[PDB]
């Protein structure tokens, strides 16, 4: 089905850019407009942190204080005045979508300076992260805080994941969490065939119906991935997403590959 079709069918607008690993073939679709990525960055932060982490130091443990927790948090809300390890945090930022989590993260690292560096690095100049959260999730097309562009934030990703520095356990340890996301599965998870492996992290903003996934496919016999990123949104502020969108993007896109 056309991408652009599905826009009308949907009455959204879709961005995505996707990459085969192995013969370097990309597909394009809006890859260059800009959209809220949400709590998609999740992903981005946990790896920069296992970056510099090695896996048998994840044991390592933080202070959870009270100015730490922020919004949606179920886990870490249980840890006000204790100790968590980087290898929890790491869990429930990536499987619970955990906020305090993922500040505390961005904190080990060291903050958003820390962040906006490693992408530069990366040759991100496009990703553009502001705030951390809850306040990620206020989207708005008037600006670009927080927005990135489906193919900056795919190349970023396989930069950083597919082919970057993670050892191999920590890279094993980070797309296991992607593999088995509950919260991912009426999206990409849901368009592409079932002897396809997809290791991914959602995110949604709280406005104009800014509903994303973004994942690493793994071709029923192959071993290099296709990294596939989906940005989504409406045009009111108001907008209800549906997921479906992009459930049949996948489902599109998958058809080159």
């Amino acid at each position: 089905k056309e991408l652009n079709d599905l826009e009308k069918k949907y009455n959204a607008h879709i961005g995505v850019y996707a990459l085969d690993t192995k013969s370097g073939k990309e597909v394009k679709f809006n890859s260059d407009k800009r959209f809220a990525y949400a709590s998609t960055s999740k992903a981005i932060n946990s790896a920069i942190l296992l970056e510099q982490v090695p896996y048998n130091k994840l044991n390592k443990k933080v202070h959870i204080n009270k100015d730490d927790i922020v919004a949606y948090s179920p886990i870490l809300e249980k840890y006000v005045g204790k100790d968590i390890t980087l290898k929890a945090l790491i869990e429930a930022s990536m499987t619970y979508s955990d906020n305090t989590a993922n500040n505390k993260i961005i904190k080990e690292i060291g903050g958003i300076k820390k962040v906006k560096q490693r992408l530069k690095e990366l040759g991100d100049k496009v990703t553009n992260p502001v705030r951390y959260q809850i306040e990620l999730d206020y989207y708005s097309p008037k600006s670009k805080k927080d927005t990135s562009t489906p193919a900056a934030f795919g190349k970023t990703l396989n930069k950083l994941i597919a082919n970057g520095k993670l050892s191999k356990e920590n890279k094993k340890f980070l797309l296991d969490l992607m593999l088995n996301n509950k919260s991912g599965d009426t999206l990409i998870k849901d368009g592409v065939p079932k002897d396809y492996k997809v290791a991914d992290k959602s995110g949604q903003a709280i406005t104009y119906a800014s509903r994303n996934d973004v994942a690493f496919v793994y071709p029923k016999g192959q071993s290099e991935p296709i990294v596939l990123v989906i940005f989504t949104n409406k045009d009111n502020k108001s907008d209800k997403p549906n997921d479906k969108l992009i459930s049949e993007t996948a489902k599109s896109v998958m058809k080159e590959f």
